[PDB]
């Protein structure tokens, strides 16, 4: 690990937590993909309910708009993860690189993203800014919205979950454990999902 990339990474984690707090206190709503909503000034809803960047707008304006016109947006908690990641990257890298690199951004979930190098690894030593998944294996088939919750760890034992809020792991596991059948409790997957800091560090703003 390079010194510049070591420092870029911890600074970006701070911007991920800030972006989570901003989105948590925004007016953006929870919706499933089937009923997702976005501001048509910037985004086109695609066949699957993802948000497709319009060809005649800047990526930086469109991402920022999710926080400015948050009232106009409704999305899944998996989509919230990618939104917070891009917002944090927007604050940490040169905007001209942002608008070049992410020029035809399509927001669905972290699995469909390409531009950020998002990968999941086995591990329990997560840090603020990491994406953690709480699985609810005995979910109520009535409401499949509660198979689980994608969250961002914020520090201080606090997690951001879109549609839930800023809660401890206990409340998250609790709130899930009723929308169930059951035997098994909702639990924290021993996985860590995170962007590729070293790759992104080459576009850092100079301070």
């Amino acid at each position: 690990p390079n010194e510049q990339q070591l420092l870029f990474e911890i600074k970006l984690r701070s911007q991920i937590v800030q972006a989570s707090v901003d989105l948590a206190k925004s007016r953006a709503q929870f919706a499933i993909f089937r009923f997702s909503r976005c501001n048509s000034q910037f985004w086109l809803r695609d066949e699957r309910g993802g948000f497709q960047l319009r060809p005649d707008v800047l990526p930086s304006d469109a991402i920022n708009d999710i926080f400015v016109n948050s009232e106009l947006y409704a999305f899944e908690c998996a989509t919230a993860i990618v939104i917070v990641f891009y917002k944090a990257v927007l604050e940490g890298i040169d905007v001209s690189a942002f608008n070049r690199l992410f020029a035809h951004l399509l927001l669905y979930d972290w699995h469909t993203d390409k531009d950020l190098g998002i990968e999941t690894k086995k591990g329990e030593h997560f840090l603020p800014g990491d994406c953690l998944y709480f699985k609810n294996p005995d979910v109520d088939p009535l409401t499949p919205q509660w198979q689980g919750e994608n969250t961002i760890y914020l520090g201080d034992g606090l997690f951001y979950g879109h549609g839930i809020g800023i809660e401890t792991a206990d409340s998250i596991i609790a709130a899930l454990n009723r929308r169930r059948k059951a035997t098994k409790s909702a639990y924290l997957l021993p996985h860590i999902t995170q962007m590729n800091f070293a790759y992104l560090s080459q576009f850092a703003r100079l301070e």
